[PDB]
């Protein structure tokens, strides 16, 4: 009793921010997050522009971004608009509650402002999650809870795991789901967003590690692949977009079967 | 056999970021690092030229300083020379190494050109560590690994808070010590701070929770107390600073005993 990603986003405790995500990837046939770790404003806009239609997701870096303003972001938005994805912004909050949320809402980025989804880390316990949403939900905003790293010596395993899961179902007021290698919440509500991902075998040299969209999607029932370098460093980034999001589509109609 | 922070200083394994940090501390008699989370330039620069004989090190919050600019972090190095006492950054870096080392070089803010001490959750893998390295050891710099935490229904604890000291104690090239509840290392080359720390009782509506500097650095074996709203919010921040310090320097003298 597997249900399509559209029908998905019509379940009842459905999260508008995760519903409108589902929708668009039944009506665009992608279930790519295009990682976007650019230095140059023009680089992350062009390619926003031009891999937009075949993703429905950009994760943006704003850390890393020489040239930063928030008018980059304005633009960034009618490009999101018009091709319809998501901005998902990379920024680990990680922190005690009182201070995450200005590290949210506030300074020169205002993260809040501009990004539809955020991901925290669940080590400090739920008051990450309770002061995230306190800038957050007013904001009509969702967030990931990183429950699994794709990265050699992941601490984020077993009882870590299950305490992310916990903590997302009792705050679906504004958490829409994870970051994770697999499905780790048996509820159809939350997205489950998979890193770590080419279409080769193998990892980098700082202890990244890499499968495929056939496995974490197929094998391991994720929802979406999150794509840097295999997209990034691509020559034809608009080609390796187009092989990545076919993959990704293909392994979950497979796995979602007649 | 436990040494004076003077002694340590020229412990053989001790790192240069340390050595400094605990020669300061004897000759100041400070171990009280203050948490800045202001939003204005000017409020940090008036605290830290005001409270700066007063501590050991400042931790700062650039992603909140909604006037942040380099040159910002030019004056307050002045400050941090004139006064002595280091810069530590309070951004979690705790992403894949690949990515984390952009994170710190890069962007507006260029962490590591001013940051003395950055701090790194251990979740990734010790990659997070090798990828933090690769910009900090050029230039010169320390890391401090998040071994415990001090809020309500924090995962770092058991095996997570073992795998931060194995962390530390195979880089130790780079990272200085610890964030912790405790010592949690039994090797004196390395540094214990202590968040979540008041003079009175309590905690904060978003699970932050307090034990005193007594405590702390007398019962649990600390070095360093970290305090944010214990000082910042009070009316008048010197004198609150002064407490802090007299209360963790004689906790420290205690427990060395004669
Ligand atoms: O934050 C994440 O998405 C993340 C979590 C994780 O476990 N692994 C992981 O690789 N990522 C991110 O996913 C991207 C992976 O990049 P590539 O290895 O270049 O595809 C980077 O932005 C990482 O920060
Ligand atoms: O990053 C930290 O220093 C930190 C770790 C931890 O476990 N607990 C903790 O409170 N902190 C930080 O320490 C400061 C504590 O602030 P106050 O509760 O206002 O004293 C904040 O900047 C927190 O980000
Ligand atoms: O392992 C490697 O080095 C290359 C890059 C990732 C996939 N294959
Ligand atoms: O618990 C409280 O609310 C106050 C503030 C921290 C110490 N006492």
């Amino acid at each position: 009793m597997e249900l399509s990603f559209g029908a998905r986003a019509e379940l009842p405790r459905i999260h508008p921010v995760a519903s409108k995500l589902l929708r668009l990837m039944q009506k665009k046939e992608t279930n790519l997050c295009l990682s976007a770790d650019v230095s140059l404003a023009r680089e992350l806009l062009q390619l926003a522009d031009a891999l937009g239609p075949s993703i429905c997701m950009l994760k943006t870096h704003v850390d890393i971004l020489n040239d930063f303003t928030l008018d980059v972001m304005k633009e960034l938005i009618t490009l999101a608009k018009c091709h319809e994805f998501l901005i998902f912004e990379n920024r680990k909050f990680a922190d005690i509650g009182n201070t995450v949320k200005k590290q949210y809402e506030g300074g020169i980025f205002k993260i809040a402002s501009w990004a539809d989804l955020v991901n925290a880390h669940v080590v400090p316990g739920s008051g990450v999650v309770k002061g995230l949403q306190e800038v957050g939900l007013p904001l009509h905003r969702g967030c990931l809870l990183i429950a699994e790293m794709s990265s050699t010596g992941s601490l984020a395993t077993g009882d870590y795991t299950r305490a992310a899961v916990r903590m997302a179902e009792e705050h679906s007021e504004f958490v829409v789901g994870f970051i994770s290698g697999s499905r780790v919440s048996m509820k159809p509500e939350f997205l489950h967003l998979t890193p770590g991902v080419q279409l080769e075998a193998g990892g980098d040299n700082l202890g990244q590690q890499y499968n495929s969209p056939q496995e974490v999607i197929g094998k391991r029932g994720s929802d979406i692949i999150i794509v840097g370098r295999g997209i990034i460093s691509a020559a034809d980034r608009l080609e390796a977009a187009e092989m990545y999001r076919k993959a990704a589509w293909e392994a979950y109609l497979s796995r979602l079967g007649v």
